[PDB]
């Protein structure tokens, strides 16, 4: 099925090129990279986890912006091609204020603003780090919506070639790809 976008009403003017690079630079870079990751402050989490799950999510170290990752995703840690995030991609949910986690059998955002879902991703581990499952969340992690913007673009024009990233969120939704939610 067709990429689906679910967004609060305050985007509705708004682009989704705008808003991708605009929680980007909201939520900025965790500094998830070799040599940097020592204890609990960027590492994120998995739902169920430990290094699997139905979720990844992870709140920004520079503000309460957060997002959280959904399909059925795996984590190679230490193993061949280590700290390839992998699997299926199927939603990324953008907003503020992370909460629950596994302890609760699942994240949400309390502000929850903007999600794109039926992404249809599928990377294999053997693409390792060059995965586009990988590059899409880690470009979130670091501070570089370019990758999901990428996808994002290319599945709207899949469905409607008058559609692209550079869309109003209303647009989206009079073509039949996007629905709002109440803001308040």
């Amino acid at each position: 099925m067709s990429i689906s976008i679910s967004y609060s009403t305050t985007y509705s003017g708004w682009t989704v090129a705008d808003y991708l690079a605009d929680w980007s630079a909201y939520f900025g870079d965790v500094n998830h990279r070799p040599g940097q990751v020592v204890d609990g402050s960027n590492t994120g989490g998995f739902n169920p986890g430990p290094f699997d799950g139905s979720q990844y999510a992870l709140k920004s170290t520079a503000s309460d912006a957060a997002f959280i990752a959904g399909g059925d995703l795996h984590y190679t840690l230490f193993s061949n091609p280590s700290h390839t995030l992998w699997g299926k991609l199927d939603s990324i949910a953008l907003g503020d204020t992370l909460t629950g986690g596994a302890s609760s059998g699942g994240y949400a955002l309390d502000s929850q603003e903007v999600s794109f879902s039926n992404l249809g991703l599928d990377s294999p581990i053997a693409q390792g780090r060059d995965g586009t499952v990988h590059k899409v969340v880690y470009g979130l992690m670091s501070g570089d919506s370019s990758a999901l913007q990428g996808q994002i673009d290319a599945l709207l024009k899949a469905v409607d070639p008058s559609l692209s990233i550079n869309s109003t969120f209303d647009q989206l939704a009079a073509a039949g790809v996007a629905h709002a939610t109440p803001a308040a």
